[PDB]
């Protein structure tokens, strides 16, 4: 859109003097008004550029890697949340490890992960039910610790009006199939087992609730989204033999 | 407020002809007009949500558990800062376990910590006094360490405008009465004491100053702030025994 | 259009801590300060609500039947209006009853007529023409009285913008081919002429005029349009026999 | 007013060049302007043109035929109204016939009356005296009941801010001189009522009060005012014989 | 509210010279500068006040006699309308005529009823349910027709954003158990029957859906609600005897 | 766009009343209010009306022909400009009568040239180059001097924000193959060089030059663009012989 | 207009203390408000007065001598223009000296004509006829050639809202009965041809069309203006002999 | 100013996580709004752009070149204008041949003048006195009349309000020292004048007024100001021998 963008108008000389179209000058008053209208709210500028703000890492930095899990389908009693999975500390490194090497390999070049995220895709069952989704979780437990099916809802997070919650297991703790920058290797899944410090402890268990004051039926989609940062060089691939 | 909450106005049939509130078509204007201010700036917000801002745990995520541990009251010099805190790390063990544990217990759910947190409350002790409050920290140090009594400011944190400022105390370093999700278990201070890998060196020396050209004396009621997610199941208490 | 439509921006947890998009909170701020909008102006909503506007029949209840009739061109001197239609009431009888029936027929739902309309659509027959239609009309008349061809301006109804103008025929002198809700029957223009207690009076005899200064060709369309409340059950449509 | 009403500014050739009015081209960016902030609050008009108002009778169709009937002071209590006219039906049937052909006669042309009303104008007899008028009315009723002179005020219509109210006296009950289009005839009163089937029964019984909490010596003046649809040949009057 | 009710401000003398209070100042700015803004607008109302609104009769003229009959549950399917009601004619007389009369009496004073209204207050079952409500009606059938209990949505009414729609049975046709002004009389349903001319045939049949894509368990509460205009006299009510 | 281009909302008669669709009236508003903003600022406008601005040629008066040259590359220094053309007179005339000529026949109509122009079309080489396109001329020279390859900056043109700029050759020195209305006769490059009487003189020599602080590549499309007003009759094209 | 114009309020002195009037105090505000909103926008001015705008010579610079030749009736296709005027050179200079001096003799001061012009003002015969009027001309022709008395519309000018287009013949070509500055002299028509170096070329042939789409019935007022500088003595007028 | 000119706010990584300042973030929106504004009103400059407007010359294309020739003192009657200069065309000549060559030379570089100006300054000779100047003039006159030295106001110029005015003298009468590109040659008065064509005709007759109803002694500066487009190669001035 915004067709002629920025440079509209022609100039044209007649006998010896210049024209410029009358569009073009209006626009030359009026970015010079604006960056005079920047100009009084820059003080407020100065002030509001002592604060940040935080760049959607989906929008933004790393590749989108969503390596989706499962389905599921629960009845959320009303102020109640619904536990979405209970694995073991065991089952979820191998649920990780099997899913993201499968569904990412062949990695063909070097990359570092840069955030894990379990991932949230919530949908309502039934239309014309107004409401918003809640969460909660842990992501470590004592191992032969099981969550209870069905908890009260109690100080949640909201889950943003598009319906998508994004959780992210940090490097302190968590082991990862790549921790960092490296070659991809020979990798199996009892190599992996062998070398987590913390197989059994580290792994979340996910409650889903809503804001409704009925019973209702909801659709869960999980995923693990990998954010990862590909280092691929700027280089062809060749039919062997090169050259 | 807003009585009539966008449901005023209502309607009725005179000889098959069907009639409705007038202030009712209006708001019929005003929010199609205020979803069409949406649809022109829409591209805006899709510029804005780019980025992102972070929720106010305190009025947010999370059982807000404010376990208070004393007051104190210093005169602040101008440009000085006066230390809140100089415990040896084994002090500071004590305090935290035995005060959060004490307040805390009966613990009769499963539940997490989120963060831990060092809070400052601060007052100021005369009338008619205009000015903000400054804070510096460390939060490790050697244990054989005391912090000076009073410091020079030097690029404070700069205290939000209602006088509270939360620091937390990462799950990277300090131990946690509670680490993950676990059952409470039966728990004395020395088997938490023995459990911490570092007991002397993670302890938080804390720094309060004004950004007052006066002596000030000084109001600071420190507490430690757990944020913590209850798992807490949907069942009734029962008298025993069950049925 | 509206892409996200008030569902703007997602969320997601970092190291516990709760993030949501930039965009969907400036929509928190603007939906509230739209509603804080409504708020001052909501004693205005009390005092419009007091007044009620009609709906347009024709973008509301009711199945819309446009039974055309006839188009007819004429030419209108400057200041007069020209007749459209001068017929007896036996005359509009048989037209009207013949005309919908033929075209409504099969009517296979119980129904009842709403309101009838005489409807006329007028258009210029020559561009660059910039002037308003006008109308007058009377619905019953001494049934050996016949209007005078051409009459003058005074005082007409100004119809629409969009040259269409619906003038309805009540239930109180006009009898319909179906009064109120009915099965529909077996009928016949005689069965029914026979039936109305009024039929060489009860006529419709329309003018059209335009507010142009100058001597116009027009062309007028006239149909009746049926407004109809159908009671069609919630059923299927079964080849005979049935199961 | 408006002086350049639209068409301001000329234009001119200099050495084959064109040239324009600056202030021509000023509207030319307004119309345009003004257009453009018409599409955008097009959907708008969508919304709002989903339902209607009606014309004022008085400032629009039909003509306006103001028979005036006599012209009544009272005194008006606190809370209460006032009886305007307390006429059999014999009576009200007299005065409307005979003033309205006494005042309208010669009838030169055919005309349909399109609707009778019974107007109230009302004056305050003193000055600085800020309150507004208030209305009740019967339109029918046992012909040997006579109207209380003064009731108390409960729900009365309240009249316009300029103290005119008009009532209308529908064709549902109420016979007219001339019920439909019909050409004027030899006509007396006795065939008059000899026709209406409910000469004593149709008779506004009509009430004025204020909403001034003082005594308030009123001015009612009332009037029958027909709107009357005249269909007057676009012919001239000749004097006899024609041609 | 607005304390100050355009009243603000005081005035005093000093030395013979005048003072007021400034706030009192600007208000004759501002009210002055409101009727200079009405001037400009003053051609803007011109052209308004061409057309007119309605006053909604609930919030005006008339007494509010609401006669509830009964509650009642539905479950619409989606695009369907549920009937409300099915009664004969002859049921429809024997509940209006015993339901007003019972709790209307004792009727003390002369009155006529300006309005008849078949109403329906709607609720949904559950909560959380965005949607609005639909109807559809016949006001009289064949005496010997029953309506369909579920029909297809085709054209609806759609009902306000209050949930309440009342429908007007009007003067032509239905019978009242006082047509017009008339004393109160010895009545019974009997007497009323057999002077209705058309006792079976003016029954509403009236039925209901949603705007919702689900099945929607629905509260119905109909009322007959009269509009009645009473001239109650400005006289005490005496024990006997009077004086 | 604006779809219902100010003809929005439609008109009915209900009992003779006559009803407007409410977005129709609010246009009433709304134009009625322009033409209020246009009476306050008339006075405005009658003193813009004073000042006059020129229509842009190439969007408005006369047949665009844009006989096209040729194309060039140069390498700009930082605040210098480079030479596009250096042709004797006779080349100059050479080109101009052959390109015309050539692609314009076969003239089938009257014209006359209202301006001839010396066109450049420029675009930058490189991508990420902002800056604008700086132009100086002469267009006569002594004929035995030929211009420098590279100036330097000094008070240029600056040429349109889209990077074209039109000279105008007038008819003051400047021959023309048609120097006013004549019908297309037999023509040649040696009738017309014998007919200047200035050959060698009236030679345009044009430079360009950036407002770049780099050395930049530019692309340079030189045209002769003929301004014509052909007075083509309004009758057909036979196939002889014509009758 | 604008009565207190800018020297509004008065002022008193009291017990040696001044007053001044408040009103005036306002706009003491004001114009040192909009003095400081012309501050802001100052930078905008700097790029605005980086360019021009001519002013309309017939509202600014010269006499306004209207020298009215002709007047003409033309029936205009659609999307064609028909010839104004189809005099040969020789028939043009008669007019333009005769009409000119005849009706500005006595020239009585010193004069030299600033521009010629040749203005047609236009007029549609017919009302409500809403459309814009369009212009093509040649000014010097092949003395031999006459013009098509009917062209296509291509490429016009497009003539002002006021109907009024003035047409410069300029002093390079056509000769003025006085060049520039001089006495005024014993002058006839037959000098003034002779000294025409090009009598039969330079003659213009106009041509108008509308923008209607129907035949349109048009009204073409046809002047010479001349714009005349007068050099008019501060002197009067005496009676001979002079003192 | 504008300090941070649109390059406001920095950026940082926290975690593998994307930080940006927050008034950056800001302009974000206003850029993006400003552009979206821009769109809006693109239609309108859509429109706007069909016309055009002239570079002011001096501050624009072309060498300024102010070669002052005198200062005169004039007091001037009200309404009526003092000429500034009554020279012979051989005295417009000489006066500007001398000043030009003597002010100009060296003449360094190739160059063609672009229009020559005759520039009046003008200056109140007394303070507070608000009015503007107003200008008359003859560019050509016969040789040997003389011009008034004092006429009366009737249809001047009107200066702008920096009280200069520059008037050209075209290329179409006036000769020029340097008609066109040319080196400079060995140049005397004496050849000069041999070569104008029209020596005693073309010489500049201007007068002065205000808008004053007093007496004003003025002040006027006379320049000549020449526009003069150089062709200076972009090469080195060398010390000789070169190399």
């Amino acid at each position: 859109s915004l067709r002629y963008s920025r440079h509209d108008g022609t100039s044209c000389v007649i006998d010896n003097h210049h024209l410029k179209s009358l569009g073009a000058v209006l626009n030359d008053v009026r970015r010079k008004k604006d960056r005079i209208r920047e100009a009084e709210y820059e003080p407020i500028i100065d002030i509001a550029d002592q604060y940040m703000v935080t760049e959607d890492p989906f929008r933004g930095p790393g590749k989108n890697v969503r390596i989706t899990l499962f389905k599921e389908i629960r009845r959320v009693h009303p102020d109640t949340m619904k536990l979405v999975c209970n694995w073991s500390g065991k089952e979820f490194l191998r649920e990780t490890w099997t899913r993201f090497i499968s569904e990412e390999f062949p990695i063909t070049t070097d990359q570092e992960i840069m955030d894990l995220w379990f991932e949230l895709q919530l949908r309502p069952m039934h239309p014309n039910r107004c409401y918003k989704f809640t969460m909660q979780y842990a992501l470590g437990a004592h191992p032969d610790y099981v969550a209870h099916d069905v908890i009260r809802q109690q100080d949640p997070y909201y889950v943003g009006p598009n319906n998508i919650e994004r959780i992210n297991l940090s490097k302190k703790g968590f082991a990862f199939p790549l921790t960092c920058l490296q070659s991809v290797y020979n990798d199996n899944f009892e190599r992996f087992f062998d070398d987590v410090l913390w197989p059994y402890f580290y792994r979340p268990l996910v409650y889903v609730g809503t804001t409704s004051a009925e019973i209702e039926e909801i659709m869960i989609e999980v995923s693990l989204l990998f954010k990862i940062k590909e280092f691929a060089p700027d280089v062809p691939l060749f039919t062997g033999p090169a050259y």
